[PDB]
């Protein structure tokens, strides 16, 4: 069958609500699947605060350098990473590289803090032209994932193109885009989502999201061993609250569009 039907038939016996959307970069090509309707971002949106620090080093070559004090009382309900620099301190750089890549939510934090709320992660989306992002609230709170809920949500689309633009199009300079690429190359938690859907040789840098509402969330960048790349996002959510995350579903749906690439 095509595309879009087996797409259909996964989202219908997952019992949730599944949103796509894959850009080839070679002929622009798009495989959309409700890329017009808001999810939770959940720990995805951090993809955006951590390339918000990046851009403000192209104007600041000791940004990225620059020390931030760690307290017990930073810590937060996840922190693998931070945990360890209790009373000690970690620079930009590594607050970047462990938001990222280990989805440390205090790190992620003190991002947000650096650059001076929510609200200012959200204009730097808009200065990209994304007009769909949006970022309410800090960790570990903004992956409620409510439905219905518009706070800390954007589209499969606004997401991908964001994403392309950000890793391979012109929102950062290049000494700083090939900085987020590394990070996300370096990805420890994406194992059993997007990557899992594709062949082991190909090279991918992704950001994975899970949430209340069984919301489970990965945006990655994809380069084949023979072609242009791709840029795939997989959100998902189920309507209970207690549901369980599935990753294996996002495997799925990355098979299913990446079917022939
Ligand atoms: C971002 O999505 C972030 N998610 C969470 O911290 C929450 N749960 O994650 C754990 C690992 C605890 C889980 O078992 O689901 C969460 C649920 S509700 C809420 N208000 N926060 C994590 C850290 N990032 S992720 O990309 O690794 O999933």
């Amino acid at each position: 069958n095509s595309v879009q039907q087996q797409l259909e038939a996964l989202e219908k016996s997952s019992g949730g609500r599944l949103g796509v959307a894959l850009i080839n970069t070679a002929d622009n090509s798009q495989i959309l699947y409700r890329a017009d309707e808001r999810f939770a971002m959940c720990s995805t949106s951090k993809v955006m605060a951590a390339a918000a620090v990046l851009k403000q080093s192209e104007s600041d070559k000791h940004l990225l350098n620059q020390r931030v004090e760690i307290k017990k009382s930073d810590l937060v309900n996840y922190n693998p990473i931070a945990e360890k620099h209790v009373n000690g301190t970690m620079t930009l750089a590594e607050l970047g590289a462990a938001a990222l890549q280990y989805s440390d939510n205090t790190a992620m934090n003190k991002l947000i803090a650096h650059l001076g709320g929510p609200d200012k992660v959200t204009a730097f989306a808009r200065s990209l032209g994304d007009e769909t992002f949006r970022l309410d609230r800090t960790a570990p709170t903004l992956n409620t994932a409510i439905p219905g809920d518009p706070r800390d949500t954007t589209t499969p689309l606004a997401m991908a193109q964001t994403l392309k633009n950000l890793t391979l199009g012109k929102a950062l300079a290049e000494t700083q885009r090939a900085q987020l690429v590394t990070w996300l190359k370096g990805n420890t938690t994406g194992s059993a989502s997007i990557r899992a859907g594709l062949p082991k040789s190909w090279v991918v840098g992704d950001k994975t999201g899970s949430g209340d509402y069984g919301t489970t969330n990965d945006i990655a960048v994809i380069w084949p061993e023979n072609h242009a790349p791709l840029v795939l996002v997989t959100y998902f959510t189920q309507p209970e609250q207690k549901a369980e995350n599935r990753n294996d579903i996002l495997a799925a749906a990355a098979k299913i569009v990446t079917h022939g690439f």
